[PDB]
């Protein structure tokens, strides 16, 4: 029988993550009950709930399901720290003909918030058989990485290090990565800033993973994998994901009001223009269709900063991200019409090239270092430095279900490598 098995929650801010122990358990599953069909899939949800908010599903053919049970199981109770207040296990067990019920869970919970209760009557409705170790917040998760449709979907190749050497400081080439980078890109992306010098794709955290590679294909990550110098590999694994994908992204039309702890894509016109903060951060205001929004830039989005510095009042723009404080964390940015400004100004003198001082009330324009005269104000359309298109954040501040403008097919995008 084909069955996909759900798990989240397994996380500890110390040596445990989500997919490893999802591989441990497809490893032990592989060898006691049966195979695993095609790849694991690793589903990020709503990135605003109180970083790395991600489930993983996998299917598998056994005979025996109340065994596929008991086998993940007792792979949690050995791996995952169940002491951590913050590790909450759940896991699911889903036959294959009852995963395409729970889309609209998943999709709830990669754009919206989602109680406890609802996982639970979910799977009383439906017989599900579970684990939840502690809480059962973990079988949120494990629900949505077994519900969610993929309609476009990225992968990700992940190198887990071996245990001996978690928690230590990892060793790798940059050059390595950087070199990786320009063979196969955009096969791989947002694996390195070229900009602000950093490889994005290998974590700061005291977890077992070494790097993760994104990509668009099996070719490409494998070969993502044997040009890059690093300290050993342990296991390795693909995962289907929906990085990358905007699937966070709740359109203004589908909406009345706008809420914290959701993402939205949504367009309006500049009203406040953009000023600076206390901490390098470049805040505005737009008016929409739901009234006036703050959008944000903040310090670590680094030269995105200077694109938004930029914009005035009045212009078309639409914007990416979430809310978070009543504000918009822009991911991406679309300037889609100009502003267009009109000035009235003095006239330049034809000889010097100076702006030329006014002669009286009524007496016109003069320059009395030349002999030079004009009666009329100079009107010119003002000029701008930024020019329409699409502009998004450096990698290095890329959040993972950020659809990048590489992946997207469409005119005037500003990427800068
Ligand atoms: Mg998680
Ligand atoms: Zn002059």
């Amino acid at each position: 029988m084909r069955v996909w098995v759900g798990i989240d929650d397994t996380d500890s801010s110390r040596g445990m993550c989500t997919t490893y122990l999802a591989v441990l358990a497809m490893e032990r599953v592989e060898r006691e009950l049966g195979k695993v069909i095609g790849f694991p899939r690793l589903i990020r949800l709503n990135p605003t709930i109180p970083r790395g908010n991600g489930a993983v599903s996998f299917l598998v053919e056994v005979d025996d399901v109340g065994e596929l049970v008991d086998v993940v199981n007792e792979v949690i109770i050995e791996h995952a720290m169940l002491d951590d207040e913050k590790t909450n296990p759940g896991a699911v067990f889903v036959d294959e003909e009852l995963a395409v019920k729970l889309k609209p869970f998943a999709d709830k919970a990669i754009k919206d918030v989602l109680q406890i209760d609802e996982a639970l009557f979910v799977i009383g409705k439906y017989f599900i058989p579970h684990l939840r170790h502690k809480k059962g917040r973990g079988l949120i998760g494990a629900l949505a990485a077994v519900g969610a449709e993929l309609e476009d979907f990225t992968l990700e190749l992940i190198a887990y290090r071996y245990p001996e050497r978690f928690g230590t400081e990892r060793e790798y080439d940059e050059e390595s990565f950087f070199d990786m980078d320009y063979e196969l890109y955009p096969q791989t992306f947002d694996n390195v800033d070229w900009c602000n010098d950093v490889v994005v794709c290998i974590p700061n955290t005291p977890c077992p993973v070494l790097y993760g590679i994104r990509g668009e294909s099996v070719e490409a990550l494998y070969k993502a994998m044997e040009s890059v110098k690093t300290e050993p590999v342990d296991r390795r694994m693909i995962f289907v994901t929906n990085h990358a994908t905007d699937m966070h992204l709740i359109g203004e039309e589908e909406v009345h009001r706008l809420e914290n702890y959701r993402s939205y894509r949504l367009r309006g016109r500049v009203t406040l223009e953009p000023y600076d903060i206390e901490g390098g951060h470049v805040f505005f205001e737009i008016d929409t269709k739901f009234g006036s929004v703050k959008c944000a830039a903040f310090e670590p989005t680094k030269q995105f900063r200077n694109v938004i510095r930029l914009l005035r009042k009045g212009d078309v723009v639409e914007v990416y991200g979430s809310m978070k404080k009543d504000t918009i964390n822009l991911e991406k940015i679309q300037i889609v019409e100009l502003a267009e400004i009109w000035v009235e100004k003095n006239p330049i003198c034809p000889s010097c090239g100076r702006r030329m001082e006014s002669a009286g009330r009524g007496q016109g324009f003069r320059c009395k270092k030349c002999r030079t005269k004009a009666d009329e104000k100079l009107r010119e359309k003002v000029e701008r430095e930024l020019q329409p298109g699409f502009y998004e954040v450096p990698p290095s501040a890329r959040r993972h279900l950020s659809k990048p403008l590489i992946r997207m097919n469409v005119e005037g995008r500003h990427i800068f490598r």
